């Protein structure tokens, strides 16, 4: 179906063979204890079937505390250098800032993961263009007053493509994400899942990030630690509705579900 | 969507509100220890969200040892009487025999579950007609030489409807089952899952039975006890492709997945 592979640097990721698992790595206090914990977690997630490792923090997570520019660098960079050498998998850096994104690739990160899809700092997309690296553009907005959810999401996403393409970003580096849990009531979150196949008309791979999110909590009436089964249902629907990547905490469980989905749907 | 509820005796099961969980109860050695274990398991499965309890044995499970007529009765009947009184849920009896099926309802069973869809003993469908009780007709055959899997399954299933309807069985008591793991290579099992939505044109509710089955094992390369995630993927696809009931061992986990699927698909 996809006439190209996802080329990054040392590793080639094939989009037709299977659903790609992206394992989540949270980094919230460069001491030994934090960098070692992060490495051990990545090894674990590698051993359980992760294809990409995702490295972010306290900005970009509810709270959304606007922590400092130089601060993000000294936290995330040692993390990348260590994971890159010990763990033979591509890495994405979860940031909405060009400045940070910049260091991250130079320290060895491969994919950019922007929860603001270049609207925070359009300069990020120039960084993307220049090192020639896949960039994930997530739907997000600073309000959530939709005329029409899906139509507005596709419009918003397209506003992101436009920023990337104009920067020089080649199509084959774009990847989109419906931004589950961002600027969306819990009902809107469900609608987006129900209509996920609409993002496919845009012609770019899609990544889904629903792991343990609160709309799962809203439905099941369950706290974060009991959300594994409900995360599973969201990963299955997503694969069936055409997603290429899933971002998850529970690499082991999700990896089995994805591999059974792939076999059933014919991937 | 369904203009009727599933009427049985004391309990009414609604087909539009949610996916119905049918919990599996295996009974393979009327001593106290077996009947007490069976009751405790049913209470557990009730507490975890089961809507129906399913009571069968060594016939109807690989092995398929052709154990005795009077033998099935004295094993399964005490089981039903006890579960019926302690546990306020409808019960199905997993048998392919009229004789047995007969006792089962009289002892308090509500639904008939025939893995041979009335082709073993067409007389079973007369039992169904007479007590006015939902009957599940599963696809099965004594060979597995398909001209065309789905077309043959729909033809075979229709051969079962014909036997039931002629007996007097009202449409609103029929329920069909694609018979996953029966007379089907593991690849055929996957195809059937991939095309499950085709059974819907027949106009009857569908029940899916894929729990921990070996085609899940074939894909994941995993023994029976590590098949929970892969069972989950099959339950999710099934719900999305329109099934009304799922037959499962892990009532807790599946129940959460089904409830998250229901919310996403709009059920
Ligand atoms: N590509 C991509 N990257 C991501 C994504 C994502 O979905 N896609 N999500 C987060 C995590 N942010 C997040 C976590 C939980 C929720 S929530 O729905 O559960 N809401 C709340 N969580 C805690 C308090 S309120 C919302 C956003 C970080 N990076
Ligand atoms: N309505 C309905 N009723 C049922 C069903 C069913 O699917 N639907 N399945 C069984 C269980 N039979 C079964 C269990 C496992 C497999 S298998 O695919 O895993 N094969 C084998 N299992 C063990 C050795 S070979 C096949 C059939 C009993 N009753």
């Amino acid at each position: 179906k996809w006439d190209y592979d996802l080329r990054c640097g040392e590793y080639t990721l094939n989009l037709n063979e299977k659903t790609l698992i992206m394992g989540i790595l949270n980094v919230t206090p460069g001491s030994y204890n934090e960098v070692d914990a992060a490495v051990r977690h990545a090894k674990e997630m590698r051993d359980e079937g992760a294809h990409i490792i995702d490295i972010g923090g306290e900005s970009t997570r509810p709270g959304f505390a606007k922590v400092s520019v130089e601060e993000e660098i000294k936290r995330v960079v040692p993390m990348i250098q260590a994971v890159s050498k010990e763990v033979k998998l591509p890495i994405s850096i979860d940031t909405y800032k060009a400045e940070v994104a910049k260091q991250a690739i130079e320290a060895g990160a491969h994919i950019i993961n922007d929860i603001w899809g270049a609207k925070a700092e359009p300069k990020i997309a120039e960084v993307a263009a220049h090192y020639d690296v896949p960039i994930i553009l997530m739907h997000n907005r600073d309000n959530m007053n939709y005329r029409n959810l899906m139509a507005d999401m596709i419009a918003d996403l397209y506003d992101s493509i436009k920023i990337a393409k104009d920067a020089g970003v080649r199509d084959e580096n774009i990847i989109l994400d419906p931004g589950i849990g961002f600027a969306k009531t819990p009902e809107q979150n469900l609608e987006a899942m129900r209509n996920l196949e609409q993002l496919n008309v845009l012609g770019y791979p899609v990544l889904l990030g629903t792991s343990r999110k609160s709309f799962i909590g809203h439905v099941l009436d369950l706290p974060v630690e009991e959300r594994l089964e409900g995360t599973g249902a969201t990963v299955c629907l997503g694969i069936e509705k055409g997603c290429e990547f899933v971002r998850v905490h529970d690499v082991k469980e999700m990896s089995r579900m994805a591999k059974m989905m792939d076999a059933m749907i014919g991937k």
